[PDB]
């Protein structure tokens, strides 16, 4: 990887997310989009390290401040979609080409800290809020299907998750130091998004009824002792990290535990592995992978990138590669490679937007 390009947008404002939209048609250039300050805007990717300047949306509130955003598509026109998030507590499905906000939906209004699609279903949005809970969104139509939380649910903000290889269940992590597991292929909740998709408000008289998941299928606190900001399945196995200078490879169990006979009152972990690494001990700072899960990136708060080839036979075998520019000082908040991983995009704490080139 060498650096390519720079810029800074107008607002000065942390840029808190960045993605690559890997739904994007053959042929046509490499888009990302950052969210930062009240807005969202894309840019596409060209030779010579060009990064141009596309169009923003902009809210309403100049004291939105967007956190969070996930492409998908239409299900049925195959047109990218861009949700977007923050601190009002509003998800946004925005329409790239125009920036227009197609619709919108709230839950109870506070504030969204990280947005997911399902990886084999389009229509399904997970969010994840400071009022402690996750949310399960169809955004076909238009149907909170499920609410995550409880006593037993997370007890403080909730500030990552992610879908496995299937969507079959999620893990998330927050500010309670705990990571849990939320099983979707029970019969209880294949069944709800089934009727989720039977649902229009137009042909019956009945609201739709969301399930209230109160009891996750694992949790731990045994991995991290401060928030953890950032989690990602690698197959059956966990990557997550707080602000103690390490990224955890771990899995729920002892290590021939299947991860599908795990009972919710198991209590063990094993450490498959720990990435380690300088100057990224602030809280909130995310990590991401390439569409193929055969490489690791993170920034840290004074504009170094960690790159970790996972390409190995064993996690705690990754081979790590470090990339600086003496321009680049500011904390890196988020990365997101391209879709072919040719690209990496660093954002930051100052506005500025990093460009790599393989
Ligand atoms: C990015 C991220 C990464 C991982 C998990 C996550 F959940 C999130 C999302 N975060 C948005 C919120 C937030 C974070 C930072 C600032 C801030 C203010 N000033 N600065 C530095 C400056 N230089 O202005 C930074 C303000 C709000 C956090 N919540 C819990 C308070 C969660």
């Amino acid at each position: 990887f060498k650096c390519v390009n720079s810029l800074k947008e107008d607002h000065n404002q942390p840029l808190f997310g960045v993605q690559f939209n890997w739904h994007s048609k053959e042929g046509d250039p490499l888009v990302f989009a950052t969210v930062g300050s009240n807005r969202v805007t894309l840019y596409e990717c060209h030779s010579q390290g060009e990064i141009r300047l596309l169009q923003s949306y902009v809210d309403a509130d100049a004291d939105e401040n967007f956190y969070t955003c996930a492409w998908t598509y239409d299900s049925n026109t195959s047109h990218p979609l861009l949700a977007v998030a923050g601190s009002r507590g509003i998800i946004r499905i925005i329409n790239p080409i125009t920036m227009q906000c197609i619709k919108h939906y709230v839950g109870h209004g506070n504030a969204i800290n990280e947005l997911k699609f399902h990886p084999r279903d389009p229509n399904l949005l997970l969010s994840v809020s400071k009022d402690h809970a996750l949310r399960l969104w169809n955004i076909q139509t238009d149907t909170l299907v499920a609410i995550f939380g409880g006593v037993e649910g997370h007890r403080d903000e909730v500030l990552s998750a992610d879908y496995d290889l299937l969507g079959e269940k999620i893990m998330s992590c927050g500010m309670d130091h705990s990571l849990k597991l939320w099983r979707i292929n029970s019969k209880r909740m294949m069944n709800a998004i089934k009727e989720s998709y039977d649902y229009n408000p137009n042909k019956t008289n009945r609201p739709f009824i969301s399930q209230k998941i109160h009891f996750p299928d694992f949790s731990t606190r045994d991995i991290h002792r401060n928030y953890v900001d950032c989690v990602r399945w690698l197959g059956d196995l966990i990557l997550s990290k707080s602000c103690e200078n390490a990224i955890v490879c771990w899995k729920p169990g002892k290590m021939e535990d299947d991860i599908d006979k795990i009972k919710p009152s198991e209590s063990n972990v094993t450490i498959l592995g720990r990435f380690d690494y300088s100057q990224c001990d602030i809280w909130y700072m995310r990590f991401s992978m390439d569409f193929w899960q055969k490489m690791l990136a993170l920034g840290n708060q004074v504009g170094k990138l960690y790159v970790w080839d996972l390409e190995v036979e064993d996690p705690h075998k990754a081979k790590c590669t470090t990339l600086t520019h003496h321009k680049c000082g500011a904390a890196i908040r988020q990365t997101s490679f391209s879709r072919d991983s040719s690209i990496l995009i660093a954002v930051c704490d100052d506005a500025s937007i990093w460009r790599w080139d393989r």
